[PDB]
DNA sequence: AAGACGTGGAC
DNA sequence: GTCCAGTCT
């Protein structure tokens, strides 16, 4: 029913569809900013970081210039800190052998870094209303439902029947609209648990909901656990109150972001004391907690010390006034070091 | 193929 | 606790 499904979704979509900041317009930039910034992230964390990303880099050219650190300082928080550096790349790449105008060329715009699969058809069919599909989670739960697909949505393989099904049943005519439609759908109706298939303005068309399997799909694989680090962190202190900070290696967990100097304690605080060279004294850890990741748990531990100077501050390291931590991005585990350190001391 | 790659907010 | 949750390698 190829031509009945459309009409019913774009309209429930024309009066249910959220009125989100990056939904105001359909610029290119700014699309293509809120797509990736929406991968893995909810919308209601998202809309903070989309307005005060944007105010900053109002356009392509204006992100293309900007210094790195400010990109990571504008993505401070928002995990998998990657996708800015990949959209910070992809940027530079459009301004200088693109003439600052996006793509309008799957294949074309494909090639920028971070532009999966994914991106290359929400920002090519919203902007510009190429007739690519765009398949994330939402979609693929919507039409495992809607067409009772029970393959592992982890198999990219599945990613590319489900695209299948949408380059044949989409509405050509107005791509944009029904691919958002489609992933409206699955926020607000078509929801991972308790889907509200009653009110469900493609409720008819549903497979899933006649036969009353639908909260049992998509078929997903459980994820596995994840391994366990210690991580002992110092925090030094000058006698002017400055501390000591390095800038993380550019490949790798959390790249290119700030730190408080640390170290992998398979160990305690020698094993830390050790890495320092420097001239620094700890003591006692201030205190222990966790912080997870996708793959991995950090078991942190605090450990207070005066740095006595001796010679310059080179390599990653870095002297800093206390007055002067806020402009560094630092992940959210050790903005957790200096909170719990600063109300130790105070 | 499957692990790397953040962080928070419902249940 | 668990589920959610794209792209690069
Ligand atoms: N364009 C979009 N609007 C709302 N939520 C989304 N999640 C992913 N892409 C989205
Ligand atoms: S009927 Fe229910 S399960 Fe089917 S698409 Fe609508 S909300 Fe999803
Ligand atoms: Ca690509």
């Amino acid at each position: 029913p190829a031509r009945e499904f459309q009409r019913d979704l774009l309209d429930w979509f024309a009066r249910e569809r959220r009125d989100l900041p990056w939904r105001k317009d359909r610029d290119p930039y700014k699309v293509w900013v809120s797509e990736v910034m929406l991968q893995q992230t909810r919308v209601e964390t998202v809309i903070p970081y989309f307005e005060q990303f944007i105010d900053r880099f109002p356009t392509l050219e204006a992100l293309a210039d900007a210094d790195e650190d400010e990109v990571l300082k504008a993505w401070e928080g928002l995990g998998y800190y990657s996708r800015v550096r990949n959209l910070h790349a992809a940027v530079k790449e459009v301004k200088t052998r693109y003439g600052g105008k996006v793509p309008d060329d799957p294949d074309e715009f494909s090639r920028l870094k971070g532009v999966g699969p994914y991106t290359v058809g929400a920002v090519l069919s919203l902007a510009y209303g190429v007739p690519e599909p765009a398949v994330n989670g939402n979609v693929m739960r919507v039409l495992s439902r809607l067409f009772l697909v029970t393959d592992d949505i982890a198999k990219p393989s599945t990613r590319k029947r489900f695209e299948q099904i949408v380059r044949e049943i989409m509405a050509y005519e107005n791509p944009g609209a029904f691919n958002e439609a489609l992933i409206e759908l699955g926020a607000l109706v078509c929801t991972p648990r308790r889907p509200s298939c009653l009110l469900c303005p493609v409720q008819a068309y549903c497979q899933a909901f006649a036969e009353g399997v639908a909260e049992e799909l998509p078929v997903k694989m459980k994820k596995t656990a994840v391994k366990q680090v210690p991580l002992a962190v110092a925090v030094l202190a000058d006698d002017e109150g400055r501390v000591l900070i390095r800038k993380r290696d550019s490949t790798g967990l959390l790249a290119n972001l700030w730190e408080f100097p640390s170290c992998e304690t398979d160990d305690g605080k020698e094993k830390l004391e050790q890495m320092v060279g420097l001239q620094v004294e700890l003591t006692e850890p201030i205190v222990s907690f966790e912080h997870a990741f996708s793959h991995l748990v950090w078991q942190l531990t605090v450990f207070p010390g005066r740095l006595v100077h001796g010679g310059p501050v080179e390599e990653p390291y870095r002297l800093a006034p206390e007055d002067e931590l806020k402009a560094y991005a630092f992940p959210v585990s050790h903005q957790r070091v200096w909170r719990e350190y600063k109300e130790w001391a105070s």
